[PDB]
């Protein structure tokens, strides 16, 4: 849900996708990246 680097063919179409990645990036950084299940934002 969080850990997914996969990526598919989803051009405008509704498909789960890493949300803290994005949210933690447009937040207050810029990278991303996940450790055991778990959210950690990154430069």
């Amino acid at each position: 849900v969080t850990c997914d680097v996969l990526s598919f063919e989803a051009k405008g179409i509704a498909v789960n996708h890493s949300a803290c990645a994005l949210h933690c990036i447009a937040l207050r950084k810029k990278g991303g990246s996940c450790q055991n299940g778990v959210c950690v934002c990154r430069n």
